[PDB]
């Protein structure tokens, strides 16, 4: 965590434990490469120097296949980088947007403040890239009820994976409102017949939700 | 957290990590509608800036499917606002009410003191709203006690959709006394038969527990 | 927590998160009227404001079925306390000791001290009463070792309700000396019959813990 | 907490909650006697008035059964202290070393610093003659592999149990050869016949727990 | 923890409880031997004086097994130490390189600077050695995916173990393409025979864990 000193110099104090405490609890159950994880990572991660960006996402306990698929990820992300920017005196090389090659204070230093802005981008556009494929969140289309869930359950994972694909949003919508009816388990989908009507694959989880999960 | 000044300006300071960590695991467990977290939220709202109330209410892990259908009755209510308040120089937009234009340290400032209490408000209103038609606490007389719980369980999940549905304290109290004689395990409902006699469904719940849950 | 300041001025400070954290984990899992409930708030509700007192146990997260039977206690110890004390200007009214009326830096005022006290002390009757009568902790005569339990589980359940019943310490002890070899699983009553000999219902838990657990 | 003042004088400090949400769950996994419960206590037992190092004992959540044997043996280390110490004016009386009479200042106190050290050693001495008692660890010889368990569990439960027992170091050396063998599950010892050959029970942990756990 | 006072003295403050509080969970779940707690200890390693680097991988709950391999590697550690420096002024002894020799001020001085760095050395080379060797991670052509769990988790247990064993990189590399398909279950294999077909072991992860896991 950069912090800026009262001289208005920066330097570098530890990530506090509690905040691991925090990312890494979400982490092992919801998932690293989670939406859960993103959003922490993001509200903590506006005063972290590059390199603490990417070793607390190190730190981070299991998920060891996703930070397989994740590393592969922010590599990919720095070839990019580097084709895109031609190495140059104002150009940032990938080492400096990394920070691998500076001490803890030099990360913290106003020069590599667009460093850390460049390495969270990868970061957490990298979680999100692995998310759509690691399919933790999982393919919407594939989601169906498990007859033990309840609907509220199959809304959790159908809502996951819709959000997770990189579609518009107009088509999310669509997906929400058709694929609820279609994956769920048959025994709401005839509740929702008997109560829903025509409207079963036109109506909103917040009506469909009622149907099923209550009575 | 809005923080007074010494001043008196008012200064933004994030939500210290603990916070997070206390309304994070009453969420997983109880559940993000559970009054459980409406109760948390409240105790440590009054000095949130609109942002992090809504901000908070996107950290917590898990209740996807709940994070839907409050969205969308945060949406409502704010419709209502713009309904209920034609645009104005002193009426509040929707969006300086979420706090989505402001910067953190402009939410935390004075003139939108009214702006937090509002979105406080719908949000405490929506966690409410959801959960009388979510059912995480559920339909009261649907409750029933599974053959494996206590007395003293079924009396947690009836007191909780009891309280759950909005209907007004008297009515409640009936239905204390009379679903709980009404939804119980044959067994305990035998057993009250014994002891409790007439009085079945004209019982305390003091009285009841202590005639299954003990002996 | 009260907060003494330097000038001799009393100011309220909000319960520390860590705090809740710590008594929310032992409410989950032993219990809101558990002994360890019991004691933690003690430890730390010397401070405690008396709406704290109410607001923390109404915070702690399940145990609603107690929760009902406690509030109902609380409201009968009011009841006793108005009975007793004829409404006087000394007399501290039933809501100021509830503190209800007043604002959290009004109790914190050395005027509602002995209120504090008062509040603390119908709190921790009220969850020693709900304790004998929810059972929880359970009857003693009717706790018996689940064939699966060790030795040492009934003894802990067994030691929990032998202590929970409000009966002198005498007589506890003869309870704790005479209950084991009675309730206990055959195998280790057997086990018992072969080392203990007669002493069987003489001997004390520690000689009998020896002798089951151990071989 | 004892805290030396910048003026030298001793002041009490609760214990903070972060210290007991350590020991707590160490307490309620491993077990109120268990080797880590001891050296977390240790640790952080150092600066503790005799009475919290009581109290902090008390406010351990579960262990009951074992928090009975403790609290025995306690009472037994005093009588050995009032035996072993007539009474005088520099002897130090068991409520003086307990703590109970004094108020958490005075046990703050510099002339009550050797009572604190005595307490520890009382509780510390306590705790582990109950562990080779109680056997939450167990007696070593009868520990033996369950068919699901791994030879590395076998080994942690019996490294456990030969530490338990009060026998010379030398002799839990031969216990731990000899008993990995012996104790351990067919299979493990089959392989064992097949890579140990005749050092099977002349062979060290490292050598045995390669053999088994892996392949 | 060693701490540079403003006059430049080094202080010992003991490690805060909210540090033992992470490595302890990690420890706990992953292992004490497992790369996350390795990571977990280097974070915090740097200012922790060579007391604490072994008196806190003694206070970690649990992996007593583990605990014991470990004693011996750090011991046989040492006796390299030894036999590579000859006793000398300027040679650190092994004792002052545990620090078991010094008080915790003694540890924090900048004279044991250097020991601080050999023990963390010998503990992190240690936590290395042992964990190829307990097979906690296990030994990865050994791995196999169990038919319940995803060819995410086979691939979380085969990078695992790819990376424990002490083997080139390049070879690694080679491990975790042919491996993931030879041990995968055959069901995955049979979905990568469709999609991969002849690169079944020539894919990256990326591309392998896409075709099963999805789908």
């Amino acid at each position: 965590p950069i912090v800026n000193l009262q001289a208005g110099g920066r330097s570098w104090k530890a990530v506090e434990s509690v905040v691991f405490q925090q990312l890494q609890t979400v982490a092992m159950q919801h998932g690293l490469v989670s939406e859960d994880f993103e959003r922490q990572l993001a509200y903590y991660a506006t005063t972290w120097t590059s390199k603490d960006i990417l070793e607390v996402l190190a730190m981070m306990p299991g998920n060891r296949a996703q930070k397989e698929l994740i590393q592969g990820k922010l590599n990919e992300e720095a070839e990019r980088w580097v084709r895109q920017n031609p190495p140059g005196p104002n150009v940032l090389t990938v080492d400096q947007i990394m920070g691998v090659g500076q001490t803890n204070q030099q990360a913290s230093q106003a020069n590599m403040d667009q460093a850390r802005q460049i390495c969270l981008q990868w970061v957490i556009t990298a979680l999100r890239s692995v998310r759509h494929m690691s399919h933790r969140p999982g393919n919407p289309m594939l989601v169906k009820q498990k007859n033990t869930e309840s609907y509220e359950d199959f809304i959790a994972r159908l809502l996951e994976a819709i959000d997770a694909e990189p579609v518009t949003d107009p088509i999310k919508t669509y997906l929400k409102v058709t694929l609820s009816y279609t994956n769920a388990s048959t025994d709401c989908q005839k509740q929702m017949d008997r109560t829903l009507g025509t409207r079963v694959q036109q109506a909103t989880v917040e009506e469909k939700m009622q149907a099923c999960r209550d009575v």
